[PDB]
């Protein structure tokens, strides 16, 4: 049990989707920088990232244990 | 090479400008994304949405309009992609 907003599983070949919210552009930008660093280190890239000034939508495609662990590393970065 | 000189597309009910940029590698896409963040901070102008993968970036600009401030932002984004 935790207090993070859940990742939603959807689509025929399943995907994990989550919308992260931030209080300002600077907080969104700082998170996107840490998310880029995470993908660069791991070689694991979400299938899609899209963002505005106060939100980041992330979609992870089925490679599973590894997808859930990457979603947990992203949740840890958000807070 | 990919082509970055195509026109921005005008689309949607309150008009928006839309363009997709494609790159040959993650390094090139990432350099463009980092330069786009610097541009937004320089201008204080932020796209409505930036939507990307490892080899492409889709940008949507909203009406402040649409006027010349939005078109000038679009042209500076083209110059970051190598088109001027
Ligand atoms: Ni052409
Ligand atoms: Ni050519």
């Amino acid at each position: 049990h935790h207090h993070h907003h859940s990742w939603r599983e959807q689509g025929k070949p399943p995907m994990l989707f989550k919308r992260f919210a931030f209080g300002s552009y600077a907080q969104t930008r700082a998170f996107l920088d840490a998310l880029a660093a995470l993908s660069e280190e791991t070689g694991q890239h979400p299938q899609n990232i899209n963002f505005g000034t106060t939100y980041v939508n992330i979609t992870l495609d089925a490679a599973g244990e590894a997808e859930r662990a990457f979603a947990a590393r992203v949740d840890a970065l958000a807070g």
